[PDB]
DNA sequence: GGTAGATCCCGAC
DNA sequence: CGGGACTAC
């Protein structure tokens, strides 16, 4: 899932476990427990806490707990699940977080790509993954300004800086692509070759994007189609090591 | 330090 | 091979 989709996720499940507390938490495949490194201290530290929040910040899901954090991190394909512990687990089932109402947060995930984190909360911040990421693209900490200071000091394509999680907060590869269209600039270029212009421009669409989408595509995977402005062929290369879609006509 | 590369997964070509 | 987010040039 994507920002818009996690956000949405954050919003939803919220109210289906906060309140609830931990009984046992069950792994099936401990490689999604990052930290602690050991899944059985993962498991035993949250035993007896009640789920107080549910933040996001980029496309991490942050738990608050009473004491801890879970910091999760779902990549293409993870998805969570309040269901009860009466019933089968969905296929792929991972990670299930029991709650003394018999009911279950589970994590399922085909690719098994996602990862879990805990720390106690005030160190969250400080820590992987956290630790280092950019500014949340719909806030005011992401700015023209900030985006031009990251553009002129590296060497990097500008579709590789709008994908470093340390520049903006969660942008995927759908989104940079969409929105370098929506800039009318080419995903190869330099970031230190963009104007001043057109910086604020892909500032812009890039908050224009994500924002539509949290409250169709122009590129992104239509590669042999034409273009929906003008009606050009949309091609696909691999740029900053990603499948990357645009119009040559309408992107310089 | 900045940057590319290696790393994890497995359904689907 | 497709993606997102520690190691070594
Ligand atoms: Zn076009």
């Amino acid at each position: 899932p994507q920002l818009p989709e996690v956000e949405t996720i954050r919003r939803t499940l919220l109210p289906l476990i906060v309140g609830k507390t931990i009984e046992d938490v069950r792994i099936f495949w401990p490689n999604i427990i990052r930290h602690p490194r050991d899944s059985e201290a993962f498991a035993a530290r949250m035993i007896g806490q009640t789920v107080r929040g549910l933040e996001r910040r980029g496309k991490f899901l942050k738990f608050l707990l009473d004491r801890d954090a879970l910091i999760s991190h779902l990549r293409m394909e993870g998805r969570y699940a309040v269901a009860s512990a009466l019933e089968p687990l969905e296929p792929h089932t991972h990670v299930v977080f029991c709650f003394t109402d018999g009911s279950e947060l589970r994590y399922r995930d085909v690719r098994k790509f996602g990862t879990m984190h805990v720390y106690a909360k005030e160190e969250a911040d400080r820590r992987p993954p956290l630790a280092e990421l950019g500014p949340e693209p719909l806030s005011p900490a992401f700015s023209p300004a900030v985006l031009a200071e990251r553009a002129v000091k590296t060497k990097r394509s500008v579709k590789a800086l709008l994908l470093d999680c340390t520049v903006v907060a969660g942008f995927g590869n759908i989104y940079v692509d969409e929105s370098l269209f929506r800039a009318g600039i080419l995903p190869g270029r330099p970031a230190a070759s963009l104007s001043s212009k057109e910086i604020e421009r892909l500032h812009e669409e890039m908050v224009a994007t994500i924002g539509e989408a949290v409250m169709h595509l122009y590129v992104y995977g239509r590669q042999g189609n034409p273009c929906k402005r003008c009606g050009t062929p949309i091609e696909k290369t691999v740029v900053a090591g990603r499948g990357t879609h645009y119009c040559p006509r309408c992107q310089r």
